[PDB]
């Protein structure tokens, strides 16, 4: 099933347009570095701001790209449910793995309004699918009630994105779900949590910067080493802090140009951090690289 | 001068098409009933599962149908800049009289970039802007001083549909603002309180089914009729409230079809209210009629 | 019926112990400047940090030096319901004209063990009775069908001080309750908009400062004149928002001391302002008398 | 230091006085069964409705019945300063193990005055100090800062009680903090979790029912069994849902009395559950023992 880590990349941009080297060599640390796959064009690569070419050209690449050496869920949700299934069916085309569904934002539909649309997208594909629970960012949550429901009845709904900010959510999805379900983390901060409490694996901002590392995290609790686990999320936790300091991908996609790895392009509305909070995660991107090099043996 | 009742029309559908006949006779309609003008294509009218030539169609329709009678303020709001831009151009080469800007929902931009945005599209067009704030659906607050640094800089942002729930925010926005700019209701169950304290009207839901008693609360307020006006607003404050049981606009459609106005055609994800719901808003809906018929003399 | 603009009066301290001059000072004052009546030892009178001893003297104190001028309405509130007993039946032993009962505090009980909650303690007396509904501070809120129940069963519970920060909350009231029930501000900064929706007066903070221009601005309203009240909400806005630049009593005590009509005695938990927050309270101190100053046609 | 399964205690009523033998039963049960300490007259024991007396004498019920074979950290904590000096200092007398100390409620003190009130009461006492964060039921937050700062200048503040309802939270702790720092989760559901960043015990109701099972979840994750403490945690969830289904501690209490172990006397303003709500706990508690009779192999 779906286990592990699975790095939400950033869409690279150089003068408007996808930075195609960029992307690469980012998918290439991303594959020699424990990581488990890839979700392209989510929330991390700035879905709302592409046009649907880029939409579909940026997972053409990923494939291209990967090779079939990861696993590949592309984004593909949407708030209207004929776009999400015209999205999907496209991802199809290429040759992806999955499809990572984010519940429409914005027009807070009902559960029942949940339950028809994902169920209308999971049976116009052979696909397996990942659901995705943000209501911060949606205006609306995926009970848990409307997740049973839309497994009983959809047998390719095979886990979910928690990213909710609730580990008890994480204990509800486990008790009313089956086990082949995979409860993956939204959340850098509360993977180690959600792990604690059954969740598998993470859909992972983080690892755009230190695949291994947070890769690493994940493989210590999977295999019964809880306190060495504790260590690396201590380590990392300044960092997972600090690439929320303002909205999710400027940080990550700041941090990455701050590296040689890509230019500080961000489409409108998006806009660069504000000085002070630039300067906060330059420093915790300085310290994060200090401790991981003492703690190597967990990691490396 | 923005001012008075202003309705989001819903969008009418027949046969997986927009119904142009009954688009026809709502707006009729309202015109006859002492309203100021229209929104369309806003969330009432269900624009995110509209095409983009359907949202571009509506907006000719309202236009084509209304001919100068009445204003019109488009919705061609974005969680995409450029897209905002664009869907603003075609609305100006429409011919309307202004257009009405969802602050972008989903991706969440900090406040400078929902300065950048909202100034990116100003600068685009000649058309006047009203701002809409409204963070249960996007995920994001405009903040005053946001709103405060956008007026100082686009001299054609003149107002704003204030949604956030909170009459505070509107003292707020009268203490740091022009009084020439015009902060207008987002919430009809709000709209005698926002006036109380310097709001100047409505952008309303319930007006699609009761125009001339909305309409007529809000001049009974700005004619000096507090009074009068509590009780208009007592008397439709369930109403307000059922409208509201699920998602808007759900209700609001599900009422006008029970009218035979329109087809309670529903785009996914949303979905028919529950049976319960149904019920309570059907004996809502009879209830205000029958209240209706002895205040006569203050909307009549 | 209970209307029109009650002080909740700070405790004044002076060497640890109740300050008799300050206290009759302040009281004539409230007298002087169209008062209708005193809340003693609530929140803004410290109730948390007084002895039982001192709860009584001050209002003791109060109603002697009132001396029937104007009502009283104490604080006798407790998250024990045998102690709200005990103390409502102390005040009316020193006769006062009512209590004002807040709902139970930490303990967060149910709906149900409000309403028996406040029937035992409304069934033990023969005085009016007030609730007080304050979720910020509280951790639970006094439902509407629980008001409404509550009315229902003990005809001396006369009204609400709502201060549960929403206006739609008056609404509701307004829908579910008699017209002899009286529904009062909680907040100085909502007490407009909650009387355009059926609130009949205030129990107020500001008011300790400014008695007669808080009271004109609800005497304004309920004389229909919403623009003259308007105009006076605008004045006061600014003070009303910084009286609650932290929290309530330190800055209303903070205030008055500044004016040499208290010493800055606060008793710990509570302590001094932020030397910011101090320094926007001076200076929106002094900007509010010279505006209270030009309009002075409308409360004089 | 202090580390694993804490209980806070029902207080046990007979005929409006303490039932000191079904207080014996319940403390020998406790001891029995590999608890490591008890925290008498918290929430749990409804401090609330306690006369200063019971408060005091339930304290040395404890401490006579425990003879230090157990820890005893004595809830002392009051909105009141003062009050809380003057708890503490009976416990220390009686010859507890420490304190644990609620934030102020209801008079929510600025951060500055949290710092004063617990260092106040830490300078008060040579006892160890456990603090204890609560927001829900007291509208503040002890910010993380704060803490850090208390622990500074105040040497016997040795840990937390953590009922935030947020595993951040705790990571933030563990960065700002000394290891020697004890963070108790004070949220049965919350802590697997909680010990998987770095707490390292509970302040649990659930053990009132089942104190091995609570406590070897604990002991099983302490000693680097990762797994089978979440199978533990799995087990009992829906139990420790349910003893929130309304505020604690009326279903512990209506647990316990259904288990004929203690008369379920509340004193009001607390109330009985709702009908539907005594019959999911009713469910759930049989289902828990059935459920752990599988695991038994865990905790037995």
């Amino acid at each position: 099933k779906i286990q592990g880590t699975y790095t939400a990349i950033i869409s690279p941009f150089h003068n408007g347009q996808i930075d195609r080297k960029a992307l690469e060599r980012l998918l290439e640390h991303q594959i020699e570095n424990r990581i488990d796959g890839i979700v392209p064009v989510g929330t991390t690569g700035e879905s709302p701001t592409l046009s649907y070419e880029e939409h579909i050209e940026l997972v053409r690449l990923t494939a291209e790209i990967v090779e079939k050496r990861i696993k590949i869920f592309a984004g593909t949700g949407s708030n209207s449910t004929a776009e999400a299934i015209h999205l999907t069916k496209e991802a199809e085309k290429i040759g992806v793995d999955g499809v990572l569904l984010v519940s429409p934002y914005y027009n807070r539909p009902s559960q029942e309004g949940l339950f028809r649309h994902f169920s209308a997208i999971a049976a116009s594909t052979s696909l397996p699918i990942l659901l995705y629970n943000i209501p911060s960012r949606c205006g609306v949550d995926i009970a848990v009630d409307t997740v049973k429901r839309l497994v009983e009845k959809n047998k390719n709904i095979v886990g979910i994105k928690e990213a909710g900010g609730s580990v008890d959510r994480v204990s509800q999805l486990v008790e009313a779900l089956p086990g082949e379900f995979s409860i993956l983390s939204g959340d850098d901060a509360l993977t180690l949590p959600f792990l604690s409490v059954g969740a598998v694996g993470v859909v992972s901002v983080a690892s755009n910067l230190f695949p291994r590392p947070v890769s690493a995290l994940v493989r210590l609790y999977l295999e019964g080493k809880p306190f060495e686990a504790r260590q690396l999320h201590q380590t990392l936790y300044p960092l997972f802090r600090d690439l929320m300091i303002e909205t999710n991908p400027v940080p990550v996609k700041t941090a990455l140009a701050m590296e040689g790895l890509t230019d500080l392009e961000l489409r409108l509305p998006l806009a660069p951090l504000q000085p002070q909070n630039l300067e906060k995660l330059k420093t915790t991107l300085s310290r994060t690289k200090e401790k991981l090099a003492k703690v190597e043996h967990l990691w490396a």
